[PDB]
């Protein structure tokens, strides 16, 4: 189920990379570097990006994403939502 990370920015960055679905099919972690921020915070590769310090982004761009998590400088928090299961 969804969940909160609290990251606190380093000097590299967060150290999570954003991925983008062909719009607005979603914004996901595809990686997180080993000793980051991101790694401390729990963040998790595949994880499905559902809010920006509070504020839903699921059905807007990448580019409004990425704006949104640096919007506030030095610190983000995520609301993100792995998947298990898909009946395909
Ligand atoms: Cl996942
Ligand atoms: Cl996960």
């Amino acid at each position: 189920m969804p969940r909160l990370c609290r990251l606190v920015r380093g000097e590299q960055g967060y150290g999570f990379h954003l991925h983008g679905e062909k719009g607005r099919r979603g914004q996901f972690i595809r990686r997180v570097e080993p000793g980051s921020p991101a790694e401390a915070a729990a963040l998790r590769a595949g994880d499905r990006l559902v809010e920006v310090n509070g504020v839903n982004v699921e059905g807007e761009t990448h580019h409004q994403v990425v704006q949104r998590i640096k919007a506030v400088e030095g610190q983000t928090r995520l609301l993100v939502v792995d998947q298990m299961d898909s009946t395909l």
